[PDB]
């Protein structure tokens, strides 16, 4: 029941966000390693670098907070809420403000080593482009919502080289109307495909962490992932609660504290960037650290607590963030620790314990977001592994059920109610 | 925003349809091979077996057509249209009539070697069980809709050992309301999980055809799949158009022709079962024939025509069928031939030509059905291969577009319009 003019528009949307998302990630990574190489040049003598890396990080983050307001406080935090809202009625979206501020601002935040969060910027920048090209194409009212949704989806696909995930995002979480043109699915797929094709031409083509050869997953091992789900259930519950309490604390000023909040917060992160441990940055490193670098079980617990708190502090401060990746890093660290433990206890049912690490990789996301279907897809797409689906399905949706059984609520719908409460920012 | 009582109900649903779907498949295969062995015992002398297999097949299909009307004509054909219908208002669904007749009748049809169609009986039987258990649990109105959808998804998941597929089905095609409890997603997943778990305990655990090690898919090969799509586009177009014409012809009686239609149509199929080619039965054989048994490029063209026509006659006759598998066999036969051809022409861009076969495997489904997202997931789920996603995406959704650009109309919504036109059967 689809319509051409809108499909070609999607081709354009996904194409643009693809180029941007890819270049954005590349840009952020360049800045990340540049600050890492600067710390080593000065490393020899002595903690001089301690001061230098502290300034650069603190300065960037502060400069980022400034570029936020005044200019577009709308770009604060994730991006799912702002687009989920606009797409629904409440809250506006103006690309001329979001696009440049989210980009330049997001670059400063992430590049400084903040605990975010590529999908943050790339998802809002996606929606912006979707809208910006919606006008260029003189799209109808409904069609423009679609184009914005496509951008949002393409945004996620670009951050993780995960087409299906981006598509599922709009579908499950952020369920929009589309009336009656529900065949915005085509627009989505189109937008996502292009985005990743460009994403792969620029930095592709491989996945984030391909673990394709772990395929032995016995059926009488499933009971385990129920427990693993129960675990990520309460974990997601406290993560949400904690986030909100840290969100309040940061809302409570004082006017002076806020002025320094930008610099102080960014300078500590800069210090923690130096230690040889993945307790900063987006979370990709954290995942690429759980697997594969074998490290002391204690160090796992150590880095888990560090990141779990630090992400709360980082996102809680309201910096240009993005919470997806950080929860992937936290989960993958926990799932590895749990993988080891269960292999310890029932090796005959967990021959390859990597299976479990993979299963719980998207479990935290499913619990905190109420979006198991997308969390499942996400991990599949970023491990090229479908063999782990049964454990995946069980752990992810049991984590989701247990979370909203303790009454946790979708982190994004709450994050929206709050950003709405700022109808006087 | 989900509620417990229904979730566990979904667990039970998926559990039941899983066992039934599994047993049904096993029961049909036993019958299939039994007739094949019966043909070989009498094979030596001489075409005596020609007559016996003709009677057994013809009789079964005839007895099948009889058990249909009068008893439950609602069970004629697929199952998506009947569940898509009920789930939407038009058309009622009574489990006490469908469940038994769809089963016993479907066994006779499929067991006789008809060009169908596991996802036919299993998807309707699922919907029945979904309702059947909804009543037992005293589920509310909306909740009972959900359970019926859960049953339908589980039905598909059981036929192909493909959880996500059964989920994507309800989502993309057959888009229901669920108001505002859109978290029937959890119910779907839960139901599909249990379904495949049971399915894997009974006949699992391997996929239908795991081509997991073909993973070299160069980016400058996508242009090929754009063509492969165009091809499957017009293919799905004429397949739809053809089906409808054959349906009309069969609708035009005469009263006497119908009396024999069952026996005649079932007896010809009986004969064709003897030849050593996959030109009868569900379609799994046809797929497990494209790959891997290397066979003459001519024989491919032969079996393709045979099945493409025979499926139209079979389903067109209105026997208890199922159209998904048949369109998988036809497609995979074509995509394999196409794979060979493109490998012949541009080997540097199609290193592994299996990639092309895998891609166009669900393309016919995506064109005739308008449901590319589910066609994609289906192929991934039944090959364990995610590496083939970009081709998959392009080839499928391009094929979906091209079909509904020549004006094809979703085969299911049309099949539903026709069944509604029988508001007096
Ligand atoms: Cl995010
Ligand atoms: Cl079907």
């Amino acid at each position: 029941s689809l319509h051409p003019r809108t499909l070609v528009a999607a081709i354009v949307v996904g194409l643009i966000t693809g180029v941007l998302g890819a270049g954005f990630k590349s840009a952020v990574n360049n800045m990340l390693q540049w600050r890492s190489q600067l710390a080593q040049i000065l490393a020899p003598i002595p903690p001089l670098a301690w001061l230098v890396t502290a300034l650069i990080s603190g300065g960037m983050v502060a400069l980022s907070f400034w570029l936020m307001k005044r200019f577009a406080p709308d770009t604060s935090g994730s991006g799912i809420p702002q687009i989920e809202g606009h797409l629904e009625g409440k809250l506006p979206l103006v690309w001329q403000r979001v696009l440049p501020i989210k980009l330049v601002g997001g670059f400063l935040s992430l590049g400084a080593g903040m605990l975010a969060g590529f999908e943050g910027p790339t998802i809002q920048m996606g929606g912006s482009i979707g809208q910006m090209t919606g006008g260029w194409f003189k799209a109808t009212q409904e069609n423009q919502r679609i184009l914005i949704a496509v951008g949002a989806g393409a945004g996620l696909a670009t951050a993780f080289n995960a087409p299906l995930a981006g598509v599922a995002l709009i579908g499950e979480e952020m369920h929009p109307r589309f009336r009656s043109q529900t065949l915005a699915y085509h627009s989505l797929l189109f937008g996502c495909v292009m985005a990743t094709i460009i994403l792969r031409m620029i930095r592709g083509q491989s996945a984030i962490i391909s673990l394709t050869e772990f395929k032995r997953v016995p059926l009488d091992s499933l009971w385990m992932f129920i427990i693993l789900g129960i675990l990520f259930g309460v974990m997601g519950y406290t993560f949400n609660r904690g986030l909100f309490k840290v969100l309040d604390w940061f809302d409570r000023l004082p006017p002076l504290a806020t002025k320094w909040k930008g610099f102080l917060l960014g300078s500590i992160i800069g210090i923690l960037s130096l230690f040889p441990l993945p307790l900063t940055d987006g979370g990709d490193n954290a995942v690429l650290w759980a697997f594969n670098s074998q490290s002391h079980f204690s160090t796992l617990i150590l880095v888990f607590c560090g990141r779990f708190l630090l992400t709360l502090i980082c996102y809680g401060s309201g910096a240009i963030g993005g919470i997806f990746a950080p929860m992937l890093g936290i989960a993958s660290i926990v799932s590895v620790a749990m993988a080891r433990h269960f292999h310890l206890l029932f090796p005959s049912q967990i021959p390859e314990p990597a299976v479990m690490a993979i299963a719980g990789m998207g479990a935290l996301v499913a619990a905190t977001v109420r979006a198991p279907l997308t969390a499942i897809l996400l991990t599949i797409e970023m491990t090229d592994n479908y063999f782990v689906i049964l454990p995946l399905l069980v752990t992810c949706l049991v984590a989701s059920v247990v979370a909203e059984a303790l009454g946790g609520k979708p982190i994004y719908t709450v994050l929206l109610e709050r950003t709405l409460a700022k109808q006087n920012r």
